[PDB]
């Protein structure tokens, strides 16, 4: 696999350029993570079973969280995205 613990594309681009509007949704994702996610999804095919645990360690998040985020964005194409 590819374990991207380092060597990223420093500042690729952002899909969102909306500087803090509509208030805060309590929990939020940073453009830093978003950029890395989008870059890696463009450079690679997707996140593999191992890659999600790597990513989890890098962003100091949980494997349960990283997997669920991916599967939600994955399944939205077939069913729909859910916040729960």
């Amino acid at each position: 696999s590819k374990q991207p613990t380092s060597a990223e594309n420093s500042v690729a681009k952002k899909e969102d350029k909306v500087p803090v509007k509509k208030q805060k949704t309590r929990t939020v994702f940073s453009s830093t993570q978003l950029c890395v996610l989008n870059d890696r999804f463009q450079r690679q095919k997707y996140l593999s079973l191992q890659q999600m645990q790597e990513l989890s360690n890098i962003l100091n998040l949980s494997y349960k969280q990283v997997k669920t985020w991916f599967q939600n964005q994955r399944m939205k194409s077939k069913r729909w995205q859910k916040n729960n």
